[PDB]
């Protein structure tokens, strides 16, 4: 993967070219107002050590932070997401994998309108990498889901349980 961060919008100012995970981008730039993703899928984080607001970016140009649904120009850590040939997630109605469950291997732009139940509080990522979104149609706060278990919203870095859609991460 290759991503370039720029301090000013429109791909101006101090820039940093990156091809790896970084827990601390502050030595290389103090603000990020535009990005060019040359290759790969990336999760950016507002704060160091993969904390704070999260943003999913893939191949393409982002001339302003609003284009990655940024809450500000802060980017202080990043993950290159590895390739997934398959995606499988279990979605549960209640915390700790209780209540109704559905198992999917595709994207879901609207959780509420699609299944047999109406509430979504825990997830088991069986295969691949996903982005969980606060609102329908892949909008709002974003949370990376990696293979593994998410018993309640704190496990996915949320400050509350609001969710609305789910997208597989695939190359771009």
């Amino acid at each position: 993967g290759k991503i370039t961060f720029y301090e000013d919008r429109g791909f101006q100012g101090r820039h940093y070219e990156c091809s790896t995970d970084h827990s601390n981008l502050q030595p290389y730039f103090s603000r990020c107002n535009s990005v060019r993703v040359d290759s790969g899928c990336w999760m950016l984080y507002e704060q160091p050590n993969f904390t704070g607001c999260q943003y999913f970016l893939r191949r393409g140009d982002y001339p302003d932070y609003q284009q990655w649904m940024g809450f500000s120009d802060s980017v202080r850590s990043c993950r290159l997401i590895p390739h997934s040939s398959s995606h499988r997630i279990r979605i549960y109605e209640r915390e700790d994998y209780r209540g109704q469950m559905v198992e999917i291997t595709d994207d879901c732009p609207h959780l509420q309108d699609r299944f047999h139940f109406s509430d979504f509080h825990s997830f088991h990522v069986m295969e691949g990498y996903w982005v969980l979104y606060e609102m329908p149609n892949y909008r709002g706060r974003q949370y990376l889901l990696r293979p593994g278990e998410y018993r309640r919203y704190h496990d996915w870095g949320a400050m509350n349980a609001r969710v609305g859609s789910l997208r597989r991460i695939m190359d771009f």
